């Protein structure tokens, strides 16, 4: 898992920030240009707090699949002149299944912490926060509040964003290449 | 830092546990035979909770240097028939200074989380919890309550146990080979 950790630390240094919304504090991953992602439940307002700084939300697409089903990601275009290093090349075209993964968190609660969550398997459909939801990836780790937005990685791969947990497993929504125009 | 992470994950799997004392929940590192360490302020009682299990404390040496000064470690001999894999070979004879380190935490608050804290320099004397204290190692990371007992490592090396923080830096007490008979 050494190279996975090394990839994660560099990714999070390069592309991540800490976001507060009216619904809480989350890890946020910048993808390319000016577009970042959060879990849908961050319910980002017209302004967010990004590393303690007010930033405007030029647009915010909550994502769903063709059968209108919940995917639990919101994409945001940020009013800022700096551009995110482009990490679309790191995003798979479909759900990745991995034997060793790292979940990386960047909040006030969990500043730069990394968790080896072990095996990620494709879980697909889950009833999450009561909402039917697809394209879920599952790892057996006791995830808590304060970990949403967590970025799930393996060597060379950005697999998903942490969005939920039942107290015993956690679930990332798959960050698919095609979500990004 | 890849190999440091890989060393840490294996160390913590092999030698660490979660301890609750009347003073809180800590990460605990088993050293050899039946002897483990905590920060002195864990103030371990005649019984501890180790991974949720009552265990007796056959002896408990709080450590100080020759000038009676605070080192902020308590060594404990545990009433249990399992033996700790012997990691004394991993403990330096004097304070190690490192450019990249990992701090590894194992509590209910922070279960298996790892933090790259970067550069560790020898700090020696610090006024800690108001107590004069020596053999301190310092890293620039915002450490919090719930991280004491944290094990600070680099590839192949167990450097110290996390014992304090001022909100901006954290401090480990050096885990020296000679402390272990
Ligand atoms: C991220 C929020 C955060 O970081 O806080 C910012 C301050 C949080 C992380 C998970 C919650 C507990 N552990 C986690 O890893 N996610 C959520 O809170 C998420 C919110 C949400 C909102 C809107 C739509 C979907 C999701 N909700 C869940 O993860 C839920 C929480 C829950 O209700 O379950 C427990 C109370 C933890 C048991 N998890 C969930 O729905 O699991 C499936 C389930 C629940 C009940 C019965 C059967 C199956
Ligand atoms: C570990 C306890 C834990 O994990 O809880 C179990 C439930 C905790 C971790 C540090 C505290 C805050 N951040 C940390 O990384 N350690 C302590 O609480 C430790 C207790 C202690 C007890 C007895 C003897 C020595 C130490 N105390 C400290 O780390 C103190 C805390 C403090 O008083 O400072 C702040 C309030 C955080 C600012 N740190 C300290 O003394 O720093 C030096 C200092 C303080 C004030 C002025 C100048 C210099």
């Amino acid at each position: 898992m050494g190279p996975a950790f090394e990839f994660a630390v560099a990714m999070m240094k390069r592309n991540s920030s800490t976001v507060k919304t009216e619904y809480g504090e989350f890890t946020m991953l910048g993808i390319y240009d000016r577009w970042a992602v959060l879990p849908r439940h961050a319910k980002p307002g017209p302004t967010i707090l990004m590393n303690d700084q007010e930033v405007g939300v030029l647009d915010a697409k909550e994502l769903v699949d063709k059968d209108g089903t919940n995917l639990e990601l919101t994409l945001l275009k940020l009013n800022r002149n700096e551009k995110f290093r482009d990490i679309r090349g790191f995003l798979a075209k479909e759900e990745v299944e991995v034997n060793e993964a790292v979940l990386a968190i960047n909040t006030s609660k969990f500043p730069n912490m990394y968790i080896p969550v072990g095996q990620v398997t494709e879980y697909g459909f889950l009833n999450l926060g009561g909402t039917p939801t697809k394209r879920m990836l599952m790892y057996n780790f006791p995830t808590r509040a304060g970990q949403c937005g967590g970025v799930l990685m393996s060597t060379g791969k950005v697999l998903g964003i942490h969005v939920g947990g039942n107290g015993h497993q956690g679930f990332s929504a798959a960050l698919l290449k095609h979500y990004f125009n």
